[PDB]
């Protein structure tokens, strides 16, 4: 049984989100002996018997995951309250809103330091650390079911990693399907098979790996299937179903070569076995992308 991360080292200092069951806190280690900033979860105000054994759960959950390319547990606090769970703080926070606030690169390496511009070879590298996670994940069977650059962080020099927010951030709520009022399924990077008869998998996580990999792409200017409405994307899984050459796919980005582009469309085959795997996914976007065609 891990000891207890000691809870009074912990400075309150911003509050960085609000989720489910719980809300994180950016907090400062008052001298760190086993500035130092860490994000901290903790039982949201109006908690309940049913958030605290979410809150339990999810401690369970996490103590699974140890990978660089994936949130882990710093430290825990669950022997006595208040509970906490402890993360590195990301500073350069979601993905989403961090290559939003980029612009591809003319000619490589022609900006100064700071500059809000991003080249090609550090989009393959975003992406490969994404795969490199979901790889990790997948040797523990684990389904991951949201995959999203808006479910990724990004640390100091471009460092990724892959969290899951949940389906309760309004600046989102648009990315995903709402059922009775509330959101449920994000449909534009689900693949046609979680739609139509509710199987995730790791080949669905596959899937969503391809539409985050297009999102990545796109410096995450467009929503996937953007001008397209819920319904529209969800007949689209019916194509996909009856596969008589009626579906579409999201269109190959600018910044995309044709030889990614082509593996992104693995990625949305119809047989689930057709799909890469994350180590072939990893390989390509780490070395093959780097080869001069
Ligand atoms: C502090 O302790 C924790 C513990 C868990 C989680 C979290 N914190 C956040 C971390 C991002 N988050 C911010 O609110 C947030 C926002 C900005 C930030 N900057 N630096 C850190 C940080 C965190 C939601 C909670 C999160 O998503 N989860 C879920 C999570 O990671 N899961 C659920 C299943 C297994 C695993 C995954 F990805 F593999 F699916
Ligand atoms: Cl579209």
């Amino acid at each position: 049984p891990r000891v207890d991360f000691p809870r009074s080292r912990l400075r309150f200092k911003e509050k960085l989100g609000e989720g489910q069951f719980g809300e994180v806190h950016l907090c400062e280690v008052d001298s760190p002996q086993d500035p130092l900033l860490v994000a901290v979860k903790i039982l949201r105000p109006d908690a309940t018997k049913n958030a605290r054994n979410d809150f339990l759960k999810e401690v369970k959950i996490m103590s699974r995951l140890k990978d660089p390319n994936i949130i882990r547990l710093l430290g825990v606090c669950v022997q006595d309250d208040p509970l906490c769970m402890i993360t590195d703080y990301m500073e350069n926070g979601d993905l989403n809103q961090f290559l939003s606030a980029h612009q591809l690169e003319d000619k490589a390496a022609e900006g100064a330091p700071g500059d809000p511009t991003i080249s090609y070879p550090m989009l393959l590298h975003v992406a490969a650390q994404i795969a490199s996670g979901m790889r990790y994940l997948a040797t523990l069977n684990f389904v991951h079911r949201d995959l999203a650059t808006r479910n990724c962080l990004v640390g100091e020099n471009f460092t990724i990693k892959i969290a899951d927010f949940g389906m309760s951030r309004n600046l989102y709520a648009g990315d995903y399907y709402r059922v009775q009022g509330r959101a449920v399924l994000p449909i534009r990077w689900m693949a046609w098979e979680c739609i139509l008869m509710g199987k995730f998998t790791t080949a669905s996580d596959v899937w969503a790996f391809g539409v985050t990999l297009w999102e990545v792409l796109m410096l995450c200017r467009a929503q996937p299937f953007g001008q397209l409405t819920d319904e529209q994307v969800i007949e689209n899984a019916g194509e996909f179903f009856r596969d008589q050459g009626r579906q579409v796919y999201l269109s190959r980005p600018p910044a995309c070569p044709q030889g990614l582009y082509e593996l992104m469309l693995r990625c949305w085959s119809r047989e689930s076995e057709q799909r890469p795997p994350f180590s072939q996914l990893h390989r390509f976007l780490a070395e093959d992308a780097l080869n001069t065609v």
